[PDB]
């Protein structure tokens, strides 16, 4: 794939370069940050903010004219997705043609434009009403394909989306010069990421484009809610998938999840952090398979999770060796001891994780309406680990999220 790449903007030496062969000058404008979350990305958070980019026009003379692929992902803040405006993001016009990546009312818009200013446009609403199933400020991979000789076409995530007809536009010019960033007046919460940009001189089989987005996910990081790296220390609203409006609380030394009071929120209480079990220096990368610990800071004092010794059914009297299921517990004294040692993993195939512990016996971490206290028939919603899990691997009750406070995503604690 790479062979066909003519552009690749990349973080070479400390400098956002292009790495494609083809020495295109990149240069910057205002003060535009650059790898902050990932090692190729930068930031549009200013209105004087600017990447400007100029090929060598001899590469035009190409491929490029009849066929091409432009590959990215992007991050929009909450604040930006809100805005009904209409904003410019990627700007390739010159003399009434080119092409340009505008941001509208939630939607990625991507627009082609012939010589008498004709054109026609891909569109993806990303926001979904800022819905938490949508992708607002959340890492996501687009790709275009453009082929003059029938259609531009939209890919999310390596999935087609939108398609659109331009072999009946007239001409389009294109132009060396693409500019990155926003000239529009923007509030100090609207800002937003690309990273990984490339253009390619042909048009990338639904294969190739896959084979992208997969080397650039980055397989062997967890992510946290976002689509940015987790990493150790860092303080995250644990959630389960099927309860987002929920936090970790103790209840008669148990841990519940409790409905936060402020059910459009997503910056809860009781943030956990996680510590690696293997020695791994703090704020670094959560990779697959790591072996880790959370603890949580209570009331004035730091605790530990651990996953109790015995089930949540006092009749069981801790004999329990099939479909056993286990309450968590927070515990005082701080250490390595298995019994709170967990395993994380992404999702076999499928921003989600799953969470194990090999104390014992296998289990997996997952949430679900149980009777959690051996005392009681109380329900609660409940973070458990349950042995013979191979039916629930594909269960959303046991896929987990990590919620940090992201730049893109603004919130204060009410009183």
């Amino acid at each position: 794939i790479n062979d066909s790449k003519i552009l690749s903007l990349q973080n070479k030496k400390n400098a956002l370069v292009d790495t494609s062969g083809y020495n295109a000058e990149v240069r910057l404008e205002g003060d535009v940050q650059v790898n902050t979350i990932y090692t190729n990305d930068f930031k549009l958070s200013s209105s004087g903010d600017k990447i400007i980019v100029n090929l060598n026009n001899n590469i035009l003379y190409s491929a490029i004219y009849e066929n091409s692929s432009v590959s990215f992902w992007i991050k929009i803040s909450k604040d930006l997705t809100n805005s009904h405006n209409e904003y410019t993001i990627i700007n390739s016009i010159k003399q009434n043609s080119g092409w340009k990546l505008c941001i509208r009312n939630g939607n990625i818009e991507w627009i082609l434009q012939d010589i008498n200013r004709k054109y026609k446009s891909l569109i993806f609403d990303y926001s979904e009403s800022l819905s938490h199933t949508g992708y607002t400020n959340k890492w996501f991979f687009v790709t275009i394909t453009n082929n003059i000789m029938g259609y531009m076409k939209l890919y999310i995530n390596g999935e087609l989306k939108q398609s659109e007809r331009i072999e009946d536009l007239d001409e389009v010019k294109l132009d060396k010069t693409i500019v990155f960033g926003i000239d529009e007046n923007i509030d100090e919460n609207q800002m937003l990421w690309i990273r990984d940009f490339n253009i390619f001189s042909k048009e990338l089989s639904n294969e190739d484009i896959n084979i992208v987005y997969e080397g650039q996910i980055l397989r062997n990081v967890i992510k946290d809610y976002w689509g940015n790296p987790l990493k150790f220390d860092t303080e995250y609203y644990m959630i389960n998938y099927n309860y987002i409006d929920r936090y970790i609380a103790p209840k008669n030394n148990i841990l519940v999840l409790v409905q936060y009071s402020d059910i459009s929120k997503l910056y809860t209480k009781n943030p956990i952090t996680i510590k690696s079990a293997a020695n791994k220096n703090p704020y670094s990368r959560i990779l697959n398979g790591d072996d880790i610990m959370f603890h949580m800071l209570y009331d004035s004092r730091e605790y530990m999770i651990i996953r109790d010794t015995d089930t949540i059914y006092a009749t069981q009297g801790g004999q329990c060796s099939k479909n056993c299921v286990y309450a968590l517990k927070l515990q005082s004294n701080l250490g390595n001891y298995g019994i709170g040692i967990f395993s994380i993993k992404n999702i076999v195939s499928q921003y989600c994780s799953q969470i194990f512990s090999s104390f014992m016996k296998n289990t997996m971490l997952l949430a679900d309406i149980y009777k959690p206290w051996r005392f009681s028939f109380e329900n609660a919603y409940t973070p458990v680990a349950v042995t013979n899990y191979e039916t629930k691997l594909l269960s959303t009750s046991s896929f987990w999220k990590f919620i940090s406070r992201d730049p893109g995503w603004v919130e204060h604690h009410h009183h």
